[PDB]
């Protein structure tokens, strides 16, 4: 569509201004490899980027919602919320992503991993941080759909940026269970796994679990419910248990973000809100 192709122009990166290493692999997935890149701008000043490639998008139709992603992500422009620099549609090769580096990598294995220690309040100040990005995403209208928080990355001043590293996206819901790479069952709403549809109050349920996430400092949520028994667990009103470390009024946020009626459960202003007057008692 060459209305489409227009108006996709100013997202465009090209070897005028842009190296991909592709010998220095960042990280690999289903959707393709994450590289290092480097960016010149106009003074020859050199910016850090990582660059994704989405080995599924080959088709006509796959292109131009890709072209139509980059459009929408373009225009993103919030401190949680990771830029995009823009996109790399070569005429040999898979499409690119191009994203600013991220120093400390992604949330998850910040937490995890043993040699760090965040602090309860530097977890709710995360938590607080990536509400903030989907209260900005959610004004867009723009349904995440894979909010994680292997999802969210931290920059080189410990900043979250709400970002995706799974699947290239899709514009229709009845497109992404054909896509699935397993589907995020065990942070999907439950009117999500019945019926397949994703708004902004299912993206809330996945903000719950990420709370959750990390407040257990990065434990696998129901690890002992297996992903095709967690639909009958949520129905019997089971949910995610309170973790050791986390303020009773945080986990009373965590349950009404996994209200079984979506239209019941705090919209992400809300939660900025009642998670910033949680973080202001917490002293340090
Ligand atoms: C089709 C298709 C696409 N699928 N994904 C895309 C992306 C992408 C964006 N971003 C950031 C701008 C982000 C995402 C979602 C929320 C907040 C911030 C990523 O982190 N990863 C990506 O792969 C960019 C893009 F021009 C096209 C696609």
């Amino acid at each position: 569509n060459p209305e489409l192709v227009q108006a996709v122009q100013h997202v465009v990166i090209g070897p005028s201004s842009l190296i991909v290493h592709f010998n220095e692999v960042i990280g690999r997935g289903h959707f393709g490899c994450v590289y290092h890149g480097t960016l010149l701008d106009n003074d020859g000043k050199k910016i850090h980027c990582a660059v994704k490639s989405l080995n599924r998008i080959t088709d006509i139709g796959e292109v131009s919602q890709f072209l139509t992603e980059g459009i929408i992500m373009k225009d993103f422009s919030h401190p949680n919320v990771l830029s995009l620099l823009g996109i790399c549609l070569r005429s040999e090769g898979s499409p690119l992503v191009v994203l600013p580096y991220m120093k400390h990598g992604d949330l998850r294995n910040f937490i995890r991993n043993e040699t760090h220690n965040p602090t309860v309040k530097d977890l709710i100040g995360f938590g607080l941080q990536v509400a903030k990005g989907m209260k900005y995403l959610a004004s867009k209208k723009f349904v995440h759909r894979d909010l994680a928080a292997r999802n969210c990355m931290l920059d080189e001043k410990f900043t979250v940026k709400v970002a995706d590293f799974g699947l290239a996206r899709v514009m229709y819901d009845k497109e992404y269970y054909s896509v699935h790479a397993k589907l995020p069952v065990k942070w999907m709403a439950l009117e999500s796994l019945q019926t397949q549809k994703f708004t902004t109050k299912s993206d809330v349920w996945s903000f719950g679990v990420l709370l959750w996430e990390l407040m257990t400092r990065g434990a696998p949520p129901y690890p002992d419910v297996n992903t095709f028994d967690i639909t009958v667990y949520l129905l019997q009103g089971r949910r995610l248990l309170q973790p050791e470390y986390c303020p009773d009024p945080l986990y009373e946020v965590m349950l009404k973000c996994w209200h079984p009626k979506a239209e019941m459960r705090p919209s992400f202003s809300e939660l900025v809100s009642r998670i910033s007057a949680i973080f202001s008692t917490f002293i340090g």
